[PDB]
């Protein structure tokens, strides 16, 4: 079937918060068409399949979430589904063109470790990055409420993307780091 947008997260300005576009039927009925209505705005948008529920994030005109989410499928569109432009099962990532609407964040290069995640639900979730793609939670969650904020973006305080996120390092029910797909990965991708 089709990946369906049905919902965004607009992080431009004051405190975001999660936007439902489609319903239970609604979603099914349009990863089977491939045909979306819906028009496209926010930075985060929540992405879903039949079965899977995950984010995806813009950067750089190109709408990016997570292999183990979306697959090789395409992504529901005005007319058309839209074909994926990146796809990298080693890196866990996937891409596709950002269409009208969509807004893009900008790539982190402050250098700042002090990052955060914003879940589906548009929480923030503060982590400390100690190396290229993994950042420690300030206090250990159980996993469950990370669940199904896979591509979501992991922000600098500027309001830049630092990454993606990708995995959890967890233990028996209790994440306590978060391992992510560094930003600059995205820009030095094959449009395949
Ligand atoms: C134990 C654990 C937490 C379940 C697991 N941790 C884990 O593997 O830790 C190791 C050690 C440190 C990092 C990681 O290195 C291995 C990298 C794995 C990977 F991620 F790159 C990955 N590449 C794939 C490529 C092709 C096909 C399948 C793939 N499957 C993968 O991993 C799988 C999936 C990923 C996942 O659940 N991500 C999240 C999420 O919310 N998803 S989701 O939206 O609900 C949903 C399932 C709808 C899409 C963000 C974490 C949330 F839950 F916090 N996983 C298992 C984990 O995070
Ligand atoms: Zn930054």
């Amino acid at each position: 079937g089709c990946v369906v947008i049905v919902g965004r997260i607009n992080l431009s300005g004051d405190t975001a918060y999660a936007q439902q576009t489609r319903g239970e039927e609604g979603t099914q009925e349009t990863s089977q068409t491939g045909r979306d209505k819906n028009v496209v705005t926010g930075e985060v948008q929540v992405l879903s399949t039949a079965t899977q529920t995950f984010l995806g994030t813009t950067v750089g005109g190109v709408i990016w979430t997570v292999y183990h989410g979306a697959g090789s499928r395409t992504l529901a569109g005005a007319k058309h589904p839209a074909l994926q432009m990146y796809t990298n099962v080693d890196q866990d990532l996937v891409g596709w063109p950002a269409p009208p609407g969509a807004k893009s964040l900008e790539p982190c290069a402050c250098g700042s470790s002090d990052l955060y995640l914003v879940t589906r639900d548009a929480d923030v979730i503060p982590a400390r990055r100690r190396g290229d793609s993994t950042a420690s939670l300030l206090s250990p969650r159980p996993l469950a409420y990370l669940k199904g904020s896979s591509g979501g973006p992991v922000m600098c305080p500027s309001g830049h993307v630092a990454g993606i996120f990708r995995a959890a390092v967890s233990t028996r029910g209790v994440a306590k780091s978060l391992q992510f797909i560094p930003v600059e990965t995205l820009s030095t991708q094959a449009r395949s």
